[PDB]
């Protein structure tokens, strides 16, 4: 049960929210199937707004572009201009490794793809630039535990 | 659009554009309409997390408590132990009048009904308590300026 990106993020969202940790939901889909304008999760934590967009590949050594669209790259760079966290939660499925990155680099590599780069990110650069997330019984997926050590003063 | 919500619609689309707030109206959950575990509206706004619900009524004296549900109270009350700014914006469609009510007195009024209290929160306690919120042509209904002269420091 509960193998994929989304399930487990269900289940760590729904525990961060019974457990007062965070308040923090999937957006329902959009249908009056029509395509979101925005990322698919956000919520509070700390005061602040959390946002981003979680996706999965089976490719081993790079990410692809194509798991995003232009209108989420743009609300994420009204999120980040605005002060909101905004983040990828991006896992390679077949390495179980989960890793959290900044707006601000899915922005860069969204645009250098427009610009003529390649239309995938290199798995060391998400290493590189991301935040590995630790996994567990639950929360499943512990992305607030990175979240506060990296956008809050510990 | 005539309706809170459209008028609500132009506005944030006004905020997100001129790079004021970025705030969306989340999607109707669903042949069949299920109702909504959070409030309506969401984003950041100054670094901060904002959240609120909008409702109308054409009743000219008060503003009836119907209008909102459990579910959306309960998380207003997390919303509001988390740091976000929380509140309801509440339109006498009749007089023309739009107020911002912060989600602790909306709160209160709401769980006051279960003891034994009235269904319907009187036009004078939303004045005293709340803040009218400014009309125009574009924002059409301005509740930025309203939030962020009440929740920041000037
Ligand atoms: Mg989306
Ligand atoms: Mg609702």
């Amino acid at each position: 049960r509960g193998m994929t990106l989304e399930d487990d993020l269900n289940a760590t969202n729904e525990y961060y929210r019974e457990r007062g940790i965070a308040v923090i939901h999937k957006k329902p889909t959009p249908v009056q199937f029509r395509q979101a304008s925005t990322t698919d999760y956000n919520g509070v934590y700390r005061g602040k707004y959390i946002d981003f967009e979680a996706k999965e590949t089976k490719n081993k050594t790079a990410f692809p572009l194509k798991n995003f669209h232009a209108h989420q790259i743009r609300h994420m760079e009204q999120v980040v201009a605005h002060g909101g966290i905004c983040f990828a939660i991006l896992r390679f499925s077949l390495l179980n490794e989960t890793y959290l990155l900044d707006a601000s680099h899915l922005i860069a590599w969204w645009n250098k793809q427009e610009a003529g780069g390649r239309k995938s990110i290199p798995k060391q650069e998400i290493e590189r630039h991301g935040h590995s997330i630790p996994l567990g019984y639950q929360p499943r997926i512990d992305y607030i535990s990175v979240v506060d050590n990296v956008y809050f003063t510990r």
